[PDB]
Order: C-alpha cells, then structure tokens, then sequence
C-alpha cells in the first residue's frame, strides 16, 4: 500500500558544517526499493573541495532500500506515501562528532530528501582531516525499540590507509510522519555502502549502496 | 584592545528537533571582571517548544576573569577576534552542535551563533520543558593537537529535584596565526537566566567567569 | 588445525565479585568447534544465590567454538595447542561496568578456561540488580585489528521483562599466547546465546551458542 | 568520632591487562584538614608492567575538608564507614573499575580495594609507562536515584606534553540506614607522587581535596 515502485528516483539536498567548514551537495539517483539496493552521483555545490573525508558523509545519502524478508514489520515501506524522518549521530572514536538529520517525502516515482550534517571536533590531524580514509566496511544494524521509537544502532569502521580501522558509533531514531505505522520488533539490517567512482577531489562522485533486513542467529542460517 | 566596559550584538539561528528558529541578544559585560549579560528576543519560532536552558551557553570566553599567571588566549584573539565550536551530549541521547564566530568592532563584540540539536526523546525534560537552571561549572581547559579544548560535566537541575546530566566539548580557535596556547588550567562558570517572560520570547541572561589553576593554588 | 578435533570437551572455574557479591561458578561442557556450537553445565558453589541477573555472565561462559568459511583466517582454531586468552569490558547503558577475561588451553580433547569476571557501579534498581533480564538477543561481532591485536565489538542487549531492551557496549581483545598465529582480516561473528534450562535461583544452569563467521554484504 | 589525625591502613588487588598484582598501604592524614598521604609497597606482581598512576585515585572522601554549609556525606557515615564502586574511562578504550570499602575503628581507616582494567593498547601511554602525573581536577557530586554519585573529567599529563584523558564516575553508599544526602557541590583534587623507587616498587602518595559550591560562593 506504499505506491512505492519497484524502480524509483531519488533527489536529494545536503547541507551541512563540519569543523567550522560549509558545504552543499546535490544528488540524484535511483533504486530498487524491495531489492534493497540504490544508487546515486553526487555534485558538491558549494564548499569544494571538501577539506575533510567524503566518506563521514555518505551514509548520511533512506532505510526504504532496504530488502525486507515478510515475516519481518517494514516500518519505512509503510510510512509512505506520506514518509519519515530519521536522526543521526555518529560518534568516532577520536572525538569527531557528527549529527545528521534528513526528511524523506514522496511524489510519484521519486523520494525527495532534504539532508543536514553538522560536526566538529575532528582533531586536524587525524583521518577524517587528513583525508585518510578509504571506505567504510560492511556493517549490521541492531533495530529496536525504545520508548515507542525505532531506533537502529551499528559499530561502524572506517578502513584507513595503511589498514588500520577508525571505529564510529551510530545512532539514529526513524519516525514515520504519519501516526500508527507498527514498530517492528528487535531485527537486524546488514548494510554495505561503497563509492563505485569519484574525480581526484571527490567533488563529484557515485554512489552505492545494498541493504538486507533479517532476525540473525539461527534464523538468518 | 579590550575595554573594560563592552557591548555585545548577537544573532542565533538553530534548529532544535525540526523545530527552525532566530534569537536575538544585546548586552554588555565587564571583560576583565569575567561578567556579562544580555537581553534575548525570540524574532521567529517562539515561543520555542523545548527547554530554553539549552541554548543559554552559546549565548564568549573573552568575559572571564584571567589571573596574571595563566595565558588568556581569548583577550588575546583580539582585535580579529576567534571562534569556537561545540557538542553537547547529553544523557537520554539529546545532542547538540553549536558553533560561534565572534568579531570586534570599536567597543562591540559581534556574535554569529548556530545551534543545532537532534534526537531530544518527546518525553525527555528538554521537550517536555523541566528544566530549572544549568548547575555552576567547572571548565577543564587544555590542548589538543594544536588546539584549545575544554570539557565540562555540566547538569540541569530539573523540577522534581534531579538531575539532567551534559557533556560539553568545546574547541576555540584564534583567527590570527601564532597567538599563544595557554597550558592546562580551569575556567569556573555560573551562568543564570535573572529573568524571562512567561513563555521565554524574552529572556535576560546573566554569566560570571573565573579562570584558575585548581588546588593547590587556587 | 589438527589440534581441534571435531568434539571437544570444556573444563571452566569461574571467580568473580559483582556489586561487591563473591563467588565460584563450575562448569563442564561439550562442542563441536566446525559447527560453531556449544553446550554447558553450569553450578554455583560459593556465593549463591546470586543477588543479580545470571544473563551478564553468560558470554563470559570460547571463539574456537564458531564455524568459520575457508576464505576468513580462523585465529582461533590456529591457536592451539597452546591456546589463547581474552578481555573484556561489557559497559551497560546505565554505567554498570564488568570486566570479563578467560585463560584458555588444550589438554587432549578438552579446553580448560580460568575465567574472571568482575562487576561495578550496577544501579541497585537497574534491571541487572532487580533480575528483569530475560536473554540476550542474537548479534553481530565486528572482529578487526588493532595494533597487531584482534578485537571485537559488539552491540548487545538484553530483553527484559516488560518488552524494552537494556543495552551493553562489548570490547574484547584476544591474544594467541604464540607469536605466528596469522591475524584475519576485518570480518562478523553472528552469536546466538541461550539458557536452555536452569533452577529456581539459577544455581544450576544449562547454557547454548551457537556462532558462524562471515564476510557481511554482498557475500551472505 | 572522626579524629584530626587518623591513621589509614589498606590493601589494592587487582588485575590490570591479564597482570595480577597486590599492594600495601600504610599512611595518615588530617580529615578535616583534607590531607592524606601513604606508604605504598607492591607486594606481589612487581615490578608492574603498567602506568602506577592509573591506580592512584583508588589508593576515601573523609579526606577532603567540607565548609559548614555542605553536607558531609562521607564524615557522617563514620564509625560504620561507606564503600565506593567507580569507573575510569580512558579515551583510547581502556577501562578500569575499582571498588574501596572502609571501615574505621579508634584511630584508623581500614581499606579494602579492588582494581581491575582492561583493553589498554600495548603500545598507549599506560602500558608504555609514559605518563608523568594527574592534573588537578574537579569532582561534581551529586544525587542520582537515591545515590551520592561523583563525576570527573581526569588527565593524565604524558611525556611529550599531550593529556591522557579519563572520565570518571563514582558511587558513594553509607553503610547505614539514615546518612542525609548533600545537595549538588564540588570537590577539588590534587593528587601526586611524592617520591618512588626506580620501578614503583615503593611509592609515597599524597592528596589534598577542598569541598565548595562553586561560582559565587567561591
């Protein structure tokens, strides 16, 4: 009953401030909501070059693309057409931290999202303002919850050069926009998020993500 | 470059839960006592649906009182000025990111603030408007990687006699190059609202500040 | 390794203080480590009945015990004969801190584990103190290297009477006690933990895991 | 009950990193003076593989000297005595916990405290032995669900001039039924080695602590 099809497009605004340093990003895509996977390019419109890693923002660029087994409640199908809003915070090891807040509408066959990322206290030489970060790894979000909120917790690490891992802590509260949409109980989604190309710069750059909901341990076999 | 008698303009623009909104504050303080205070005018989003008390301390470093033996590198930062970026934790999960730049101009200091908050739970005592008060402080100041940090427990004491507890890192950054990082000390704060309307569209606002070496010496 | 046979025997003493609380806890158990599973008696002999939730000390009840694929370096395994050892800290949501830590070797068939466990700054009405505790839910392991150290952490929580969830953030560090025992790349260990049967006031208890590695999306 | 000069007898065990270790302490102090200090002597585990600092916090707040007008929790517990549970998080992922029970008869305090860490990096300032001594710092003490509870924003100063930071957070609980709790205050802290031997082996510990209520009052 969503009206969600199986292929939609996506456009996106993120604005944002990370370490005092202002930024504006475009993006359109498309995606397979029911297949759990999306894609999307990006431009930066304003505050390029990015002086910081393009990665802290990428999972900030829609728990709809996400592949939902039947057994499992699907809150963010069932928020639409009318939609939801989630809020992040993503806590890095070092310091660093993020908050990041966006409103997903729907008209037709595409989602509008209008993203916000705020930061600071990124040591200036640490991975995030050096630049030196490679990709995020695959994660598992833990679903849950809490007071009458759906809430999603993941132990997120960025890969570095020289291999070593920088570790984030994420966060995010999801509300439907509309009242009564049923919360799911205690479920698990494995992500996988990678940036498929960019310019020397990353002021352009295309993005990829593939999303599976599950119940874990024996179920998920 | 400092009087000892200053005017404060500010300008804040935030947007806490969704909630998008504009204060306005003008004030005055007395640098080298560490005192000051200002009158705030909600010009858009008011009255605000959550707890005023959140917003008060981005609401200047520059207003504290600074002993001899400690480099104060806040009245240093002037004429150009500096500007200095926050994170408030808070324990239900509430956070906030706030930032100020601030400029001088004659015997006026100008204050550009952003303050932005997310994940306050509906039922919490910042949507729920509990609060009474932030409780006095006790800023730990030092450097980290080349730039002036400080962290506070801070609490709000809420109605009902508890607490509500908040972690603050603040970080301050000088806009001219090679002015002096002072070594580790404290900063003491007490700041209060003296008085409001009864939906807070208009608050005065009060903050006293010393800064010190801890035992033994102070 | 040929060390590992397919059906192991587990030897375990507990000791450990929580909130101030003393006591020993035994056990005696079975697994099959390709399998990824494990089964375990469990009796309390000094300190019982315990004044607070049995489930906080159940993980701390052996990583060869997971069922890894060919493509994932299996530290554990690798390790024997002459074993490992792991640490842990499990900080709760409401600032109870418990840290857990196992000696563990290989005498024939059979692990030996000299387990600590230790326990403080529990709220006395907070759901480890009052018993509300109901499982742990299944979880993901996230296992990277840290200077030459492989770690993992979890996200756990406990379902607790009443339907909410208590959460602990987990931090273990394991270390072979040899020097050439090959580190595995950044991969998961989904767990799944269970009390299968226990007595009144948990003095006896029987314990289950069952655990597999895997690589996360795409593969899986 | 308390008197001006007390003496103070303990034992530490513990385990820090799989390293098990076991320490004495006989010291004096002046309760009402907050003053204290101690003769430390490893007794088993020497010498220790770790930092000797991250275990001097845990080597009792009757030694801290309380103005009239804050309650004194932990001079009002006595002769029964109180115990303390506390946490020490470090911010590259090590984490201690430590417990002090402390009991009192005549003219001493006796001390009965465990100390268990874990997760320090092999290659970090605690396990490297590069740290040099605490900074001073501030307690906020306060009332959470019926418990006296302290938190601290702690340093570790470290060779190359970096801080090691540590949030601490303590449980205080009186052994009898009835002690008034205080209101929200500080407590004050110096800590420091006085003199050690080469590997710590031996080490004498001092620690002076004042109780206030911060800005105004001073």
């Amino acid at each position: 009953m969503s009206a969600i099809k199986p292929d939609m497009k996506i456009k996106l605004r993120m604005e944002g401030n990370v370490n005092g340093h202002h930024f504006v990003i475009d993006g359109d895509g498309t995606g397979k909501p029911f297949e759990g996977k999306q894609s999307m390019d990006l431009e930066v419109k304003e505050g390029g070059p990015l002086p910081f890693a393009f990665d802290i923002l990428t999972t900030a660029f829609n728990r709809v693309f996400a592949k939902y087994p039947d057994n499992i409640q699907d809150y963010f199908k069932q928020s639409f057409p009318k939609g939801y809003s989630w809020e992040r915070s993503l806590t890095f090891e070092d310091g660093g931290i993020c908050i990041a807040r966006n409103d997903i509408t729907m008209e037709g066959d595409t989602f509008y999202n209008k993203v916000r990322f705020y930061g600071t206290n990124f040591p200036a030489n640490g991975p995030v303002m050096q630049k030196k970060t490679l990709k995020w790894e695959p994660s598992t979000e833990k679903m849950y919850v809490r007071d009458g909120v759906l809430t999603g917790d993941i132990h997120m690490a960025l890969l570095l050069e020289g291999n070593a891992h920088y570790r984030c802590d994420f966060r995010t509260t999801y509300k439907a926009k509309e009242k009564g949409v049923k919360l799911p109980g205690y479920h698990f989604v494995d992500h996988c998020i990678e940036i498929l190309s960019h310019d020397k710069d990353y002021n352009k750059v295309k993005l990829y993500e593939h999303a599976v909901a599950h119940s874990g341990l024996p179920d998920n076999a």
